[PDB]
């Protein structure tokens, strides 16, 4: 997990901004999820051939689908896969007030064929530790929402909680993490979006997207669901089912 | 339906500010979501003895409870009724990034018992009109996000959905309605809950809360899931279950 067969390049505009494209199937977990109309609403990261993680807030169901292997949304010339949804798995601890444990898994119909441009981030474990300045990326086609429909790519510091809630106060819960607000927007993450941050050679999933500035200010973090805080409850799920 | 045993009393400070506070038991409909803990976190109306309605981004789980008959949410003196959910129902064709076709039904496990303080609102017919500028009135706790533990109410005129672009641009879908911006704020109502306005007698609901201004500005008005373009929904699912 966590090595793309395709290595990342990332450069000094990356960081400012608005980031910068990535590198066609250089973040192979990355996957798109659509509904039956095939419209985009949210995004999600591979875990392994048949399971793949997103935030609750998504309300994803079982007549949504899960896009694999994509670069450029408006290109119908490149290689994906189209994988059916078999069971919802919400965390029964998600609040739609608050957002806060905002995680969800959705386990896949028939198994995805792992490839070149198709693999797993690595999972965290519940104790890692992801300090505070650490430079970590956010991936999506989030700046959609508002502009380029090939893969976009930020670089940008993780922050402490307390520093978080000089910007959003009483918002921000325990498993709740922050990033950004360093001349860099957040906007590129679609919700449910990957955060990852690379230690040891292999890119690791930090943060789920749950909601950023509303007008993608460049000195405004986005927040992030804290996955350290609920690897466990997905590694009950998968074993379970 | 929609007549109250208790009749509201609505004065001229209901069109002004944040409104006022209602008569108790005179919104009988009106219900309150909350978690197994019992957090509330959403609104929702009566329309029989087993059935509520409610908004589909509330996200609700068969984990959930409805409570009918409350006035004062910190009050432990008055009657209530704390009913559990058998089933519920999301409308297929919401979409959590858009916000369109916002409803969600729930069936409870056990009838309510209607009674002076608990009864049902009217639905309309789909092809029913209500006009641009018709003076409705949206009830809640929704104050209680930012103040007033008791149940409030606000009078406020209906929008064009063209007059309403003019604030929330290409957000604006045939499904929403809009009302407000007269004064008042529309943030009294719960994500969920009730806009009624009275024709012949009966009260009737036109709107369910789907998202407001981010300031309460008594300048910008709320948006609603438009009942009128879901009703033929929800009558096939209850004839159905």
């Amino acid at each position: 997990c966590g090595v793309p067969a395709i290595q990342p390049v990332l450069s000094g505009l990356s960081r400012i901004v608005n980031g910068e494209e990535a590198v066609p199937g250089s973040w192979p977990w990355q996957v798109s999820l659509q509904d039956k109309t095939g419209f985009h609403f949210c995004g999600g990261s591979l875990i392994n051939e048949n399971w793949v993680v997103t935030a609750a807030h998504c309300g994803v169901t079982t007549s949504d689908v899960v896009v694999a292997g994509e670069f450029d949304q408006g290109s119908s010339s490149e290689k994906i896969q189209k994988l059916k949804i078999a069971k919802v798995f919400k965390n029964s601890k998600y609040n739609s007030l608050t957002i806060n444990n905002d995680i969800t898994l959705l386990k896949l119909s028939t198994a995805a064929s792992f490839s070149q441009t198709v693999s797993a981030v690595c999972l965290p474990s519940a104790s890692d530790d992801f300090a505070a300045g650490t430079t970590c990326v956010t991936t999506g086609w989030g700046l959609t929402r508002y502009t380029p429909d090939r893969l976009q790519q930020a670089s940008l510091p993780l922050l402490s909680n307390t520093n978080c809630k000089k910007y959003w106060g009483t918002k921000i819960k325990d498993a709740m993490i922050c990033a950004g607000a360093s001349g860099v927007s957040s906007c590129m993450g679609d919700s449910g979006g990957p955060l990852v941050c690379k230690k040891n050679g292999a890119w690791t999933l930090v943060g789920i997207v749950s909601w950023g500035s509303s007008t993608c200010s460049t000195s405004t973090p986005g927040v992030y669901a804290r996955v350290t805080a609920l690897v466990n409850w997905v590694q009950q799920t998968l074993a379970a089912n």
